[PDB]
RNA sequence: CUGCUCCUAGCAUGCUACUACCGCGUAGCAUUUCCCAUG
């Protein structure tokens, strides 16, 4: 369908055959990174979830045959990197400690978003 | 306000695996043992 939910669905190549993505309108992802209410995403250091959030709808337009969505999606994922690596600087420096396990990898690698859509659960 | 999802924390549940010692079951086992009159 051309638009429904406001979702555009795209028909992409998964796995083995093929399946429908929806994929959502680019503009609104930028808008909503953009402009935030105060201190709710005024610095991204305090809070990082929301672009964990944001970029798990924004997976779909990797597979889109324009590249421009592609690079809105690597941009989130550079951006989630830069965020935590300066938090951690931050953290470690000035501070006494913050490091015994990682565990936050996964959050930079497209390995994790794709499952969202993987059909088993 | 309804619906979906993520993360964290905590709780509780189930499951698995490990160790531990205990108890119990089982085998090998080393052991340590000597027969005699008669319807």
């Amino acid at each position: 369908p051309h638009e429904f939910c406001s979702q555009h669905t795209m028909l992409v190549k998964q796995g083995d055959d093929y399946v429908y993505l929806p994929y959502p309108d680019p503009s609104r992802i930028l808008g909503a990174g953009c402009f935030v209410d105060d201190i709710v995403k005024t610095d991204g250091t305090l809070m990082i979830e929301r672009f964990v959030s944001l970029a798990i709808d924004a997976y779909p337009l990797t597979k889109h045959p324009n590249q421009e969505y592609a690079d809105v999606f690597h941009l989130y994922l550079q951006y989630i990197r830069k965020l935590h690596d300066e938090l951690t600087g931050h953290m470690l420096d000035m501070y006494s400690v913050m490091l015994t396990n990682d565990n936050t990898s996964r959050y930079w690698e497209p390995e994790f978003y794709e499952a969202m859509y993987t059909p088993h659960t």
